[PDB]
């Protein structure tokens, strides 16, 4: 873990209130479940390592970095209040690659389809009970 990376964003704080609800079950047993294991996240499953990927400029553009490994973290460790913050960190995650690359780059058209599938995914988000 380079010192030339930022830190990655919060997964733990014992200050922040956390609850279990049934629409951040369903995020991580059938939205993190369907995307993490789709052929083209590899690229989104940990924070983006610009000093490996030779990028220095990155973390100089994308200034709220998110990333699935660490969605899945906050998930597993119950680090949220509710889905809207779940769902806000993906379209983080999906924004920053579009922000950051260029259209039609293979890393856009891997964000472009794991999206379709979370947007589907989204559309069936149960209502809260």
């Amino acid at each position: 873990g380079s010192h030339m990376n930022p830190p990655p964003p919060e997964t733990s704080n014992p200050n922040k209130p956390k609850r279990q609800t049934n629409q951040l079950q369903y995020l991580l047993r059938v939205v993190l479940k369907t995307l993490w294991k789709h052929q083209f996240a590899w690229p989104f499953q940990q924070p983006v390592d610009a000093v490996k990927l030779n990028l220095p400029d990155y973390y100089k553009i994308i200034k709220t970095p998110m990333d699935m490994g660490t969605i899945k973290k906050r998930l597993e460790n119950n680090y949220y209040w509710n889905a809207q913050e779940c769902i806000q960190d993906f379209n983080t995650m999906f924004t920053n690659c579009y922000i950051y690359n260029k259209p039609g780059d293979d890393i856009v058209l891997m964000a472009e389809a794991l999206e379709k599938l979370f947007l589907q995914k989204i559309n069936e988000l149960p209502t809260e009970e």
